[PDB]
């Protein structure tokens, strides 16, 4: 179309959908019950996000904002993703670490928390106020990432796949609120078809490069 | 009114609420603890239902999309309705059968992909993309009857309903994406009033004659 | 700003920020599995009570609905709040009690369904019809009440605290379908500046009030 985003959409919707085809097959093949969580969980990610990368494509899931002087595109259907995926990937973790529920519910939690003041921000009509959305949101996020490093005897299995996942996670995770900060969202410095590249590369890898790492891994069998 | 479905939509309402009041009465003298997981969930589903179908009723939740030309008369509330009661119509099947908590988690996320993509395709403007989602819809539909057939020693008592209900389950849901694609939000070949009248009939029956076959039953005991 | 109530959304907003604060600190040194499974519960009730109070005090969480002739300002935050922090005070009184999984869902969704139907009353534009809504979702805090007295050994530790917390929970959840009733959603007749003072305090103790009680008792040690 007319977006110039447009390609990395297009990229992204076919990566998801590969990613989660990929995944499809080979949980086939899987009979024990931990190992069919950590299947059902991952796959189930990249299918939520192709279904949202499609309706960015179309158009669907774009609605204007008027902000700071102009009408603003605001891609809204990131956050219907990651509202539901944010909180599966940190499920993976969680299950991987048989966290307690305790963990788990401060987890899923502090997440909506930052998805949902995320999307508040993102279609906010007073420019100043965005920001303070955006801190909220961070502060949430920083609080995720406090957890899943000081919130936590496994089997070794268990805890290189776990250390890298978190590694992986962290690093990604906490280059969101950058993206949005300096991309249309926010102060408006990357053009939107330079950010819907940056969120392309960091969605496809959380999403399927995570789960490849993880669902190649033994520590998910029982 | 004036609207020739409300007719449909006032006997969808009214059949729901007995529905729900007669399985709240029934649930009255259960103490079985595993009795109780199931009556909870069979009353909960017509209840919900009787608020959406209250909601079409009154025409809350009824909106106007602009497509293939007209203003055509989208009911959303449907959509709000399924996204819950049909994870519940799912988990007691699973329950049934003592379904891996992976394969529950398998169901309930290819059973809201179902829903709200069915939802995206309802609302969406372009009318050639309303059939793209469809057909996303029921692929996930058809996830699901698959798993419902080949993702599962029961005892006998649970099996004898397992299959009665599952057969129930694939025969009136996989004709949901039939009547949409030649109803209102689709084809419109066949008008609103005798979709509604056929959306009406498969509800009663998925919902209020599904929960008594199986509230009858004692394979709900443990 | 210009909107008198903005007073008393200022100061929730603030004593929820400061409940939230608070409990975080507190369960800081908390490794009982079961107990910090009750600070996980009740430490997010406030800090999404808080999200949702800045909300309205910055304008994002109020929307304009006419009928009885005018322009009503609605606050609609208000749901996206207690669809959440409701279900999760229920289920602090829940594992309190060691609840059967069948109560707990039917806890939860009359819950849901009672602020669904209270949050489609809020947004109705016929008048009448405004209260049938009012009176459904009533009818769904008189199920959840019943079932906290009569729907329940266990130690005493437990048993004082869940019945304070319980006498605590009817009186003041009690109170919303009055103040609704009579509020700028319903009949008019108190002020929304009085309305909204009258929900922040019942909010905050709800809230606040409620999960001291809680987290001060010994009764959530395992
Ligand atoms: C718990 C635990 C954690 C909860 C944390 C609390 C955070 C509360 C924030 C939330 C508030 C929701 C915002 C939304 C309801 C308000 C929509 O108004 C928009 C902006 O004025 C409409 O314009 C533009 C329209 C835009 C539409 C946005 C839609 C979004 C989609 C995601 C929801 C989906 C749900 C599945 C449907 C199938
Ligand atoms: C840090 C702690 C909270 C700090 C809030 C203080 C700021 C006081 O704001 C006044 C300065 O004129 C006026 O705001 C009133 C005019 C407008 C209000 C905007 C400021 C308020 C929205 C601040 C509310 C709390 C903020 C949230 C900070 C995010 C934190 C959770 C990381
Ligand atoms: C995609 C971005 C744009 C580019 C950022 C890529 C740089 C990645 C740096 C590697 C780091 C990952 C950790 C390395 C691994 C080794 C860690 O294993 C340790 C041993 O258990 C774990 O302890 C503790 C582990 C420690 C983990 C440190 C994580 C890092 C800190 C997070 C920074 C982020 C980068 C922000 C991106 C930018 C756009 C702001
Ligand atoms: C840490 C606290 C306790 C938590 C609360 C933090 C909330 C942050 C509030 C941000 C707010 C001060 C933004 C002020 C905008 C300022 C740049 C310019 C103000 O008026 C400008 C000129 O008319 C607006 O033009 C528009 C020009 C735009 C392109 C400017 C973009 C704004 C940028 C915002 C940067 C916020 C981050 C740097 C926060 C860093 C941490
Ligand atoms: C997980 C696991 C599974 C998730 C699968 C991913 C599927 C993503 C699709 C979802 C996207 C949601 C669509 C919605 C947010 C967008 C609304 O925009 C409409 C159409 O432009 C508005 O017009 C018309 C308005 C219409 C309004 C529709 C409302 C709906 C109501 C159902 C939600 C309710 C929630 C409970 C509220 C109480
Ligand atoms: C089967 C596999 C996916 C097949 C998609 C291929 C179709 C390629 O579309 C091009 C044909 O001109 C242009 O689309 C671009 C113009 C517009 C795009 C519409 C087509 C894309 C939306 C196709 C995206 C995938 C579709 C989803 C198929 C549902 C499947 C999950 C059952
Ligand atoms: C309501 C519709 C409009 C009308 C359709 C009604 C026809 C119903 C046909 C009966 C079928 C149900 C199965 C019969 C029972 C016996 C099955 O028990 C078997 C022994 O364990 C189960 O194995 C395997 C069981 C097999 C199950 C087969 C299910 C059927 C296939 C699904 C077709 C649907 C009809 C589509 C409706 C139309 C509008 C497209
Ligand atoms: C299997 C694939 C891998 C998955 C992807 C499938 C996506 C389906 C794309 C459907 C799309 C081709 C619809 C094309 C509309 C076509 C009938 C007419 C095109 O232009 C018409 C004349 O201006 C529109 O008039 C309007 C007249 C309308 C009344 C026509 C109604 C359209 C009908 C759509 C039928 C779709 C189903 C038959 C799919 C069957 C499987
Ligand atoms: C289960 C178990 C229990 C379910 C019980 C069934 C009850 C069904 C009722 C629900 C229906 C939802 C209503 C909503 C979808 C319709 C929105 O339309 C509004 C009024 O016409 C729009 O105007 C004004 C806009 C207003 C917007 C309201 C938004 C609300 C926000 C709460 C949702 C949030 C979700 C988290 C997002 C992050
Ligand atoms: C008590 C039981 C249900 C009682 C409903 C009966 C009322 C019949 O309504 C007719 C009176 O002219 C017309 O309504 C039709 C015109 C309009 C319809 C408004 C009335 C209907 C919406 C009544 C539907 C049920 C009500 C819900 C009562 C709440 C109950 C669950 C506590
Ligand atoms: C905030 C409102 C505006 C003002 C209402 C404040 C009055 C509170 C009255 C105290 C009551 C609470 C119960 C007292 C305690 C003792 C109960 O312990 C009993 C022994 O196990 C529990 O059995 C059974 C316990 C019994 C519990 C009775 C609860 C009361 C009945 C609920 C009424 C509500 C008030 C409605 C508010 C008004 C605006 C309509
Ligand atoms: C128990 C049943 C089985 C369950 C169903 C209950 C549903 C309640 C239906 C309420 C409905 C009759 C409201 C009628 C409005 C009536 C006061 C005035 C009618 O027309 C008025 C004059 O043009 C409207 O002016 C506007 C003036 C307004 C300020 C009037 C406010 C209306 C008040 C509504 C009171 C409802 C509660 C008293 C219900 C009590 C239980
Ligand atoms: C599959 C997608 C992933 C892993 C997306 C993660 C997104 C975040 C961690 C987003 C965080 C944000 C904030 C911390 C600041 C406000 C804006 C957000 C939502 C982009
Ligand atoms: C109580 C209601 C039930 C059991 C409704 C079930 C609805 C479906 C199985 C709907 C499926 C659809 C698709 C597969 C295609 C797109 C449209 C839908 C949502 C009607
Ligand atoms: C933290 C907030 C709490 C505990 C809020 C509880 C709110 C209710 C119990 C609301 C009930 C209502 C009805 C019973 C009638 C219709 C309107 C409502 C949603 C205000």
């Amino acid at each position: 179309t007319g977006r110039p985003e447009w390609i990395w959409l297009a990229l992204g919707t076919a990566l998801m959908g590969l990613g989660t085809l990929y995944f499809l097959v080979k949980g086939m093949g899987v009979s024990d019950p931990d190992a069919k969580k950590f299947y059902a969980i991952t796959t189930l990610v990249p299918a939520i996000a192709f279904t949202m990368y499609l309706s960015m494509l179309l158009g669907y899931g774009l609605t204007m904002v008027p902000f700071g002087g102009e009408q603003n595109p605001i891609y809204w259907a990131r956050y219907a993703d990651w509202l539901f995926t944010t909180p599966l990937l940190l499920l993976d973790l969680a299950l991987l670490v048989d966290a307690d529920q305790g963990t788990i519910l401060a987890l899923v939690g502090a997440d909506g928390i930052m998805i949902g003041t995320g999307l508040v921000g993102a279609l906010t009509k007073v420019y100043s106020y965005r920001f303070v959305w955006w801190a909220i949101s961070t502060a949430a996020m920083l609080y995720i990432l406090y957890v899943l490093f000081f919130g936590f005897s496994m089997r070794p299995e268990v805890a290189s796949t776990f250390k890298v996942l978190r590694n992986v996670t962290v690093v990604l995770w906490s280059a969101y609120p950058v993206v949005w900060l300096i991309g249309s969202e926010g102060a408006g410095i990357v053009p939107l078809n330079i950010e819907t590249l940056l969120f392309m590369v960091l969605d496809v890898s959380a999403k399927v490069g995570f789960g490849l790492i993880l669902l190649r891994s033994r520590a998910i069998f029982g």
